[PDB]
């Protein structure tokens, strides 16, 4: 038992890629972790046995996660072993290598396949035929098919196009992934016995999910050319027929899993006519285009909304095995598993505290990875409403270093009851007392939970109280309770100020040592947190929102977010969306705060973080702004160690400087 | 069919490192194939299930040859998968690591043991105990324990020595080896569990062989200041006690082999008294006491002499089980696996046609690599003197191409039987004539014989007759007929010659069209033919000896063995050394002459083939000479394969030029 310290996510082990083969045998998933000296992540391959659960690392090199089972004895996973083709690679030619490692003969992998395109996710048909989405580009220069000197001419002309960015499309870039003007996310068969590539969405399709049957595929499509709208198309298409059936037209609903069920088709579906583009996604039943047989209103987002600074990479968030769809969703501070049959019989699988992040099932035995007992990541098996641990890869995180859980509690405010949450410092002392820092989840419409948060932990090790609620807006509670459009700085503000006061009576805090942080819509929260009160000493605004209509025209998601959310645009009742800009009130801020940004996020792009930096120096105000560079707006989460590193060294420092 | 060609080999596959594991399950080996494109070779480990009779490939990057089994389930081998080790082996470091690959439980290999020194062999007592032979340098900077300013002084050092080499040893080089001046094959001791690596051997001896049983160690030592001598001592060590005892004095014999066999040693020895340096060694045992005593009185040379350019690695030539030391004797154009027991009694196991070119043992089943039917390697199991065929990785050779078997019969010369091989041309017509080719077996105590040679069947597949023998000198009959010390170029260039006079009588070639090539032996032989006779109208020269007072100062192991084989010395009968020379008769040479030396070839030195090159210029007479970089001696069985392409090549185009 020691003290917790910034680095020590350094040793934490982060788990994703689910997969089960087909007989349920054996698990397969991805043992991620940091290396410090080369500024990026490990990625072990292992492999868990159903029936004597004994754990195995299979790869070692520490580059290689598992796409597939090749069959139900060998994972085939992309990797780069080829140095020629690593070579064509930089001068621009789009390759995606895969190989395959057996478990019973034994023996170190094999290449098995060769495809002339950058492979963003795969499925397979068979042994010989793959469903595919890739990278594809209007514009590319197909460097594979040139050999002579326009070979030569092309590789100078791709050097020199480096120093361009052309924008035609409204959303040119999307975060995580660069610009992406007039670049897709095609869909592809690929048949390895006659080494054919095929292409299924046309040349300004993005294939969002795709799901496959039997040599039939199922798969989400927006098209565009000059404006994405809000609408998503459904399309399917069967490999040997070759037949592309307009199912859906694609002005109508948006879709999120859109997967075959038994002879028909499941799909979660809405027309944003009531509560917006964020409205909860109801499950429908389509064949012969009835697409209004309605099996289940669902009022929930359905996905794992608990957010966390401990996780890399994601994995099997629904399955539709046989007659039941197995799905998650995200209710109070906690991730349920539950069934959604042909006969709308829903079930709840696991209502346990923690989250359950991605799941896997094979024999109606069901095994996922998540966070319980505010613990880090490992492997469980789900039986009766109850997981056994299997998995123990961070078990000794939580007994060399001492953690403090948080205390859960009922909260009241604004007519409703969420959650609210206290951390306790380090070595506590009710007769002494203690700084405070309220941390704001970053999501709009996401959740905090009993999860373990590193970032919180290391303030919790130095001398802090950590403190965070789930306002108004949150997931969790329905459309109802997360729908806050035309009103943030309102009842969410309210939210957290009440939960703040509340917080500052109960515990010993000095209420002269209270800081706020938090990342994107809490980014946004403390920028107009730190306008409108001056009851925190100092701030730490992250990854933040601060003029709306800048970041409507700035932003790959702002010019139709930030109208859903405000009722307003650049345009059309401009004081309206002028009032819920942050930097509205900046000429009132005297709370001394530190700017965290990066320059390829563009979910909330530099410019509203220079802007309220900007604005509070041009008033005397202490302030500091640290410009990320490489990194996006996962930084917190998914970014390289060092500058993760760097991200809360600098956010400590600032609570340091101030508060103690 | 189709025709063979000059390139054809690069589809050979050869094998190498026969070794079972401790219970006689599985029995690893290595595949090595032709790397056209980085003129390198391809290296894979394989596994074959005794009882499931079942081969597997293991390994598929190519740069991993089999060592040892750790257990029954797991092998070790040694590569150079860590980047920061290889980068620092570059500036002078030395460096082993050792990886790991299930069989049994799976997966791929993982770094099992890091050792500083670069290892030439590896045997084990127990999972963390190994017996190790290295290269030793008393000249090394020790860059592994240096730091700070130290360090890169010794970077620059190091770096600047290249461009010398410092000789004070009458053995300064060995071929395949580089210079050798002051640098030792020592013996370790290395203990995992503590990182301790332990010399056993002193600073100055060359270890040739050890064995171990089970805590003790026996080895071969030769050491030496500043003249190797001609006689090895023999030598034992504790890996508990730590006592080194010296078992026979190094000035008596030269021994071959020496193991642990019951309770007591078996050793091949000789004092050289009756037949010099390459006598046939007899076997003796050795009682607690150290007194030698004969148990068997062999008259072989005990290795595969069996002449093949198609090889590419090897293994166990000895084993001891129980109490029978099972050994490799050529014994006319075959190799032979017998047997003997400690009661002196030798059975024959296995007197077949091919060649054996190693093997193991494990629980009274025997397997082999070998050449049998003029086929290429393959792994044989021996039941009752008959060979059952496992592998099949170069069976489709001789069904893809026309190959011409040799064919065998008895020549008399010089009051002694021998054999004599006819291969006949593709597509043999009785009613035309042909040119041939006579070869003349490279290493006077080696053996021709029925074995799949690649250079004689791509002249046989371009209307070639292909011919050659084994005259006196040659290994199979004993002492005796090897020994011609003091009658090089008598007897045995009669043998020949009384060769090729039955052969053009006997088989249907043009007389006016017959070419003579061969390699070391066999290149002094084609100098002194061009000096002796003007029937063959175009001659190839490889790797020869041209002047032995020359070679007697420039060869590794020139100074002694040109006075055991020629019974002169530059200073003891000069006029008999130089009467052997075939550069004193290069002035009645007239027949054109092709050159093939490589520059790093110790064994035979580049000063010979440049003097007969030069004094067949000087005369007027047409010569060719091509010098090949980075290879030596071992260039037309082990080089890279653009570089044996391009000996072929010269050589066939020679012949071509003056035969056809």
């Amino acid at each position: 038992m020691e003290n917790l310290k910034l680095d020590s996510f350094l040793e934490y082990k982060f788990l994703s890629n689910l997969d089960f083969n087909p007989d349920g045998s054996n698990l397969a998933f991805s043992l991620s972790e940091a290396d410090l000296e080369n500024n990026s992540y490990k990625h072990f391959i292992y492999n868990l046995d159903t029936k004597n659960k004994e754990i195995k690392k299979l790869t070692h090199s520490g580059k290689e996660k598992n796409s597939l089972w090749l069959n139900n004895n060998t994972i085939l996973f992309s990797a780069d072993r080829d140095k020629d083709i690593e070579e064509k690679k930089k001068l621009g030619e789009t390759w995606t290598i895969f190989y395959a490692l057996d478990i019973k003969n034994g023996g170190e992998a094999y290449e098995y396949m060769k495809l002339p395109v950058n492979v963003t996710e795969i499925k397979i048909i068979d042994e010989n035929n793959f469903i595919l989405t890739a990278d594809f580009d209007n514009n590319s220069l197909n460097l594979n098919d040139l050999k002579g000197g326009e070979r030569e001419k092309a590789i100078k002309q791709i050097e020199e196009n480096k120093d361009y960015e052309v924008l035609d499309e409204i959303p040119f870039w999307s975060n995580g992934n660069g610009f992406r003007n007039k670049k897709r996310n095609r869909l592809y068969h690929f048949d390895k016995s006659n080494n054919k590539l095929t292409p299924i969405s046309d040349e300004y399709t993005n294939v969002e999910s795709f799901n496959i049957k039997e040599n039939k595929v199922i798969f989400v499509g927006r098209t565009y050319k000059d404006k994405q709208a809000l609408t998503a198309g459904l399309y399917t298409y069967d490999v040997k027929s070759n037949k592309l059936e307009i199912i859906i037209s694609d002005n109508l609903y948006d879709i999120s899993y859109a997967n075959f069920i038994e002879d028909k088709i499941i799909c979660a579906l809405s027309d944003m006519k009531e509560y917006g583009i964020n409205e909860n996604h109801k499950i429908y039943l389509i064949d012969s285009n009835k697409n209004i047989n309605l099996l289940y209103e669902n009022d929930t987002w359905l996905a794992c909304t608990v957010g966390s600074d401990c996780r890399l990479g994601g994995g099997k968030s629904f399955k539709v095995i046989g007659n039941k769809l197995y799905f998650l969703s995200t209710i109070a501070d906690s991730v349920h598993l539950s069934s959604l049959d042909t006969n709308g019989k829903v079930e709840i699988l696991s209502s346990e505290n923690g989250s359950i992040d991605f799941f896997d099932i094979a024999n109606n035995e069901i095994y996922y990875v998540g966070m319980r007992d505010y613990t880090l990541q490992e492997i469980y098996k789900l039986e009766n409403n109850s997981s056994i641990k299997l998995s123990s890869f961070n078990e000794e995180i939580n007994k060399k270093y001492k953690i403090s859980k948080p205390e859960v509690f009922d909260f009241i405010t604004n007519g409703d009851t969420t959650k609210g949450f206290v951390i306790y410092p380090i070595d506590y002392d009710k007769n002494k007392t203690y700084p405070a820092i309220l941390d704001i989840h970053g999501g709009p419409k996401t959740v905090y939970g009993d999860v373990y948060y590193h970032e919180m932990q290391v303030w919790a090790n130095m001398g802090y109280f950590v403190i965070f609620t789930n306002p108004h807006g949150s997931d969790g509670y329905g459309n109802k309770f997360a729908d806050i459009r035309g009103k943030y700085g309102t009842i969410d503000y309210e939210d957290l100020m009440n939960f703040t006061d509340y917080v500052l009576e109960k515990y010993p805090i000095d209420k002269s040592r209270v800081g706020v942080t938090g990342g994107s819509y809490g980014g946004y929260m403390t920028n107009w947190i730190i306008g409108h009160t001056d009851r925190f000493k100092c701030a730490a605004s992250q990854r933040s929102i601060s003029n709306w209509i800048s970041k409507f025209g700035t932003t790959d998601i702002g010019y139709y977010f930030n109208a859903d959310q405000n009722q307003a645009t650049p345009w059309i009742n401009h004081d309206k969306l002028w009032w819920h800009s942050p930097l509205k009130y900046a000429d009132k801020a005297k709370t001394p705060t530190l700017f965290i940004h990066s320059e390829e996020d563009y979910r909330c792009w530099l410019a509203e973080g220079l802007q309220m930096f900007t604005a509070l120096k041009y008033h005397g105000i202490e302030a500091r702004l640290c410009m990320f560079r490489g990194e996006n707006h996962e930084l917190s989460r998914s970014g390289k160690p060092k500058h993760r590193i760097r991200r809360l060294t600098e956010i400590t420092n600032w609570f340091e400087k101030y508060l103690k």
